[PDB]
């Protein structure tokens, strides 16, 4: 599924995502903008062999199993391809574990680059929340 603006604002909202960890919505409609264009059904491959899924790109390696990343720790306790359902719940479920691992949102890393410090009020302007 591929989101709206608002309509992610809204589905995150209701998940407890605003101001989770002291991140305002905007952070995190910013960053599922550049990490996925709001598709939950995104992934990327990364050179490590590990895979990015869902509208957060969270990281086989880590967080989810695929079945295909030798070592991976699946820390959300999750088959990977949960994340690229319809349903946000397990994508945010696993990505309020990973902003509490102690490096924030810098774990994503569109985020990092294209986020932060920037007007992320912008990104739920004009939304009905």
């Amino acid at each position: 599924k591929v989101f709206g603006r608002c309509e992610l604002a809204a589905a995150l909202k209701r998940h407890g995502l605003d101001n989770y960890r002291g991140y305002s919505l905007g952070n995190w409609v910013c960053a599922a903008k550049f990490e996925s264009n709001f598709n939950t059904q995104a992934t990327n491959r990364n050179t490590d062999g590990s895979t990015d899924y869902g509208i957060l790109q969270i990281n086989s390696r880590w967080w989810c199993n695929d079945g295909r990343t030798p070592g991976s720790r699946n820390l959300c306790n999750i088959p990977c391809s949960a994340l690229l359902s319809s349903d946000i719940t397990a994508s945010v479920n696993c990505a309020k574990k990973i902003v509490s691992d102690g490096n924030g949102m810098n774990a994503w890393v569109a985020w990092r680059n294209r986020c932060k410090g920037t007007d992320v009020q912008a990104w739920i302007r004009g939304c009905r929340l």
